[PDB]
């Protein structure tokens, strides 16, 4: 297992514009288009993203292209962030995958708000970080996914994904 397979499990793959768990226009493998309530706004963001007139539909290749860009962007957002970077550097490779998952889902600003959790992760107090991560809107809105990610941070194995 790896970050790409992990995220593919948590996000799914849809080839036509859909609304994510928050109600926002999304396509592909969790690629958020726009928070605007306008489907026309989403269609236009989509055309711009893919570089052609999509009419709200993309191919599998195109979905995987956005996905690659989004994983890369998430990683680069962690490394450029002064609060995320030292935690990520402290982690082993499996738990690094859990951090990228979170940034992918909620953005670098969102994750950098998990100040207490990040400190416990850095000190490698795994059971305590897992308890603190769960006291969150994230965990209450999307518990099955949050549980899988939290378990990954707790154990440093892919057991929640197997
Ligand atoms: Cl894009
Ligand atoms: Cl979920």
């Amino acid at each position: 297992m790896n970050i790409f397979e992990m995220l593919r499990i948590d996000e799914g793959l849809r080839l036509k514009i859909y609304k994510d768990t928050e109600g926002y226009y999304t396509i592909g493998i969790g690629h958020l288009l726009t928070k605007s309530p306008s489907l026309n706004a989403a269609k236009s963001e989509l055309d711009k993203a893919i570089g052609r007139n999509t009419n709200g539909v993309i191919t599998k290749d195109e979905a995987e292209k956005l996905f690659n860009q989004d994983v890369d962007a998430a990683v680069r957002g962690i490394l450029r962030n002064a609060k995320l970077k030292p935690v990520y550097d402290s982690l082993d490779a499996v738990r690094r995958a859990a951090a990228i998952n979170m940034v992918f889902q909620m953005g670098e600003t969102g994750v950098a708000g998990f100040t207490n959790s990040l400190r416990m992760l850095q000190q490698k107090r795994w059971d305590e970080a897992a308890v603190n991560l769960a006291k969150s809107r994230w965990y209450n809105q999307t518990p099955n996914r949050a549980k899988r990610v939290i378990t990954t941070f707790r154990t440093g194995t892919w057991d929640a994904y197997k």
